[PDB]
């Protein structure tokens, strides 16, 4: 429906209050049922009213015009209504056109660090709350971990590039916003052996199939037979694969042992048959012979003889009878074997690449991730096809800067927080001699997890932060992602398809540039280095892991198809220093619970809150995606602004 629609896209159940809205609003609750519909109605159609045109801010007015009777005349309840959806980041979020011009007068001074899209969607919030926001950016853009490289004609995503289903996804509205050319990606994806050969579509398939059974497999073991601490050890999600893996492999080896023992036996009843018929021809022989050496004594005994002779045949015959019905028991067996193997090599470095494909999702080795619980966001996928980002997704947090006070160039290097009051100290990357010192309320930290988990610390907490937190740092995983940009003056590939896979040779490295992504105006290929091989393809120098790229297409279409390339880039997130890693992921150990940690703010002892957290890290329904940084920054905006301007 139409009101329906706006809770989901919001994320909300239409027709209950969740249980932050009822602590907001707790004379609702504890009220007669039709006003709580009536509450229902105006904040499911304040959303409507809002996600309808999210390019100009909808003001209270404006919401009090727009409803309809008897809506409309209870004037203090939509207030509190659209109050409560503007303080958290559900209307007016992103860039639109400001109705009523920015306070003039601020209240309240934060820092935010780091210029994400964490960072940026806080920050705008911040400032559409009337506070004194500035963002400290240690490098020399924004965006942080979307990042668009641009020349001529050339756009390609080095970061995040994806994004996920729209339906319930703050990033539709941004998209609305920031005029985002997205594309849905054809799901056809199609995949080449080392040597080039495509898989044949019956493997493609047989290979898959058997992909998602072990993984079901996986998760009946953990979430069924409670497979979770082994040995005093949290077992890891590639670990589980090996052990439903070497089950397939027992039963193989079963079902063959059963088969070679049917073969001996029939060939044993056989054996002994074909002897038995043999004592029965010795025995005719013997009785053969006495035929010939033949009185009514002699007339009586032809017939008892021929009687004789004739029966023993009728054993034979008999016998020769069942001879046939066993070898061609036999014949048959021979010819139906069970399977030699569970994979044959093919198979297993095909599967491989489906293994791949889900240390790219998850940006780290499976043998690192949670069993119980690497998969614990996905209750909250979004409805919808993934999409791309034709015209590059830095169009997002460049329009998102837009009039913030941002620093650029300025690295954080202290932060500094107590009951007074707090001091962010950074320095400039440019001339590092030079040293800046930013007096606040309070400080947003953004920064990645990766440069959180850095010893020695990157930045420095005094008071140091609490053990809770940094056990919670330690415990969480911060995998690797990198991408390979081939930049072509001609387009050799299949147009048609967004997606085609490079099956590597072995289970260690097939990671290397397993998956390539055709997404872009211009002639340009990305090639995913995921797993193992993220961290150490790395060392390798541009020219040469791009020779390796060139190879491998060459291996596809031809040598004579593949051109030098015009252009390169490539990625090293785990040695960018501002980074230090691609995404979070749930480490065996871990649970989502760590990402609500992360989310906590911090008091100095007796007091009131001054350190605070966002970032993909910090929102355990989202975790390592664009839009969670979206909304844990909204978030954040919304607790700042309820401590330093009244809840
Ligand atoms: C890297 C990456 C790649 C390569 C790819 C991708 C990604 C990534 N992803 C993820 C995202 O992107 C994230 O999450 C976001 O971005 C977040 O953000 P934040 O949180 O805000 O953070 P950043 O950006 O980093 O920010 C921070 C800042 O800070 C700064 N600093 C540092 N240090 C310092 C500073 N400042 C001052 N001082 C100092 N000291 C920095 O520089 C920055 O700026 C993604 N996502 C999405 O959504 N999508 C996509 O696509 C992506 N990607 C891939 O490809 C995949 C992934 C994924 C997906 F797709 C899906 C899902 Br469900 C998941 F989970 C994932």
């Amino acid at each position: 429906s139409g009101v329906e629609g706006a809770a989901f896209q919001s994320r909300l159940p239409h027709d209950r209050m969740t249980s932050q809205e009822a602590a907001c609003f707790p004379d609702i609750i504890s009220g007669p049922q039709q006003t709580q519909k009536v509450f229902l109605f105006i904040r499911n159609r304040t959303l409507q009213l809002w996600l309808d045109n999210p390019k100009i801010q909808l003001t209270f007015e404006a919401t009090l015009q727009q409803l309809e009777a008897p809506y409309n005349s209870d004037t203090v309840l939509v207030h509190r209504v659209h109050s409560y959806l503007e303080r958290h980041g559900l209307i007016n979020f992103g860039i639109y056109k400001r109705i009523k011009p920015l306070p003039t007068k601020k209240t309240g001074k934060v820092i935010i660090i780091g210029s994400g899209v964490s960072g940026l969607a806080a920050a705008r919030q911040l400032q559409s709350f009337g506070m004194d926001v500035t963002l400290l950016e240690a490098r020399d853009r924004v965006g942080g971990r979307v990042a668009t490289f641009r020349k001529g004609n050339y756009v390609a995503d080095l970061g995040a590039m994806v994004v996920t289903g729209l339906g319930g996804n703050p990033m539709a509205v941004v998209s609305k916003q920031v005029n985002m050319e997205l594309a849905k990606i054809k799901q056809k994806c199609p995949l080449y052996e080392a040597n080039g050969q495509a898989v044949p579509k019956e493997k493609d398939e047989m290979v898959e199939q058997e992909f998602n059974r072990l993984l079901e497999a996986t998760s009946y073991l953990s979430h069924q037979l409670d497979f979770n601490v082994l040995n005093n050890k949290p077992v890891s999600l590639g670990q589980a694969l090996e052990v439903v893996i070497q089950l397939q492999e027992k039963h193989v080896k079963d079902e063959q042992i059963e088969h070679w023992k049917k073969i001996v036996k029939t060939q044993e009843e056989l054996k002994e048959l074909l002897n038995k018929m043999v004592n029965l021809k010795e025995k005719i022989k013997e009785l053969h012979q006495q035929y010939k050496e033949a009185d009514i004594t002699a007339e009586f005994l032809v017939k008892s003889k021929h009687r004789d002779l004739t029966a023993l045949c009728k054993e034979y015959d008999e016998l020769a009878e069942t001879q046939g019905k066993l070898e061609e028991k036999l014949q048959e067996l021979e010819a139906n074997p069970p399977s030699d193997v569970y994979l044959s090599s093919r198979d297993r470095q095909i599967l491989d690449w489906h293994f791949a494909n889900l240390e790219f999702a998850n940006a780290t080795p499976l043998s690192t991730l949670s069993l119980k619980h690497w998969d614990q966001d996905d209750d909250f996928e979004f409805t919808g096809s993934h999409l791309t980002v034709r015209n590059g997704y830095s169009c997002v947090p460049v329009a998102l800067a837009e009039g913030l006070d941002i620093k650029l160039n300025t690295a954080v290097r202290q932060v500094r927080y107590t009951a007074s009051g707090c001091e962010v100290i950074a320095v400039n990357t440019r001339s590092t001699s030079q040293t800046f010192i930013y007096k606040c309320d309070a400080v947003l930290c953004t920064l990645p997890l990766g440069v959180l988990k850095q010893q020695p610390p990157a930045v420095q907490f005094v008071p140091p932060l609490p053990e809770w937190k940094t056990s919670a740092v330690q415990r969480m995983g911060f995998g690797n992602l990198n991408k390979v940009v081939l930049c072509f003056d001609r387009v050799f590939w299949d147009p048609s398809v967004n997606l085609f896979g490079h099956v590597g040779s072995t289970t260690a490295s097939r990671g290397e540039l397993f998956l390539f992504w055709n997404l872009y105006k211009a002639p340009i290929l990305l090639a995913l280095v995921a797993g193992e091989a993220a961290g150490i393809m790395e060392n390798i120098s541009d020219d040469v892991i791009v020779g390796r790229c060139l190879a491998i297409l060459k291996g596809i279409f031809g040598s004579s198809a593949v051109p030098q390339p015009k252009e390169t880039v490539v990625s090293r997130w785990r040695a960018d220093p501002w980074a230090r890693g691609s995404y979070s992921y749930v480490a065996a150990g871990s649970s989502g619970n760590d990402y609500d940690l992360m989310a906590q703010p911090i008091t100095p002892g007796p007091p009131i809150p001054r350190l605070f957290f966002a970032g993909e890290h910090t929102i355990r329904n989202y975790p390592a995606t664009v839009h969670g940084a979206l909304l844990s920054g909204l978030r954040e905006a919304g607790r700042i602004a309820d401590q330093f301007l009244g809840a």
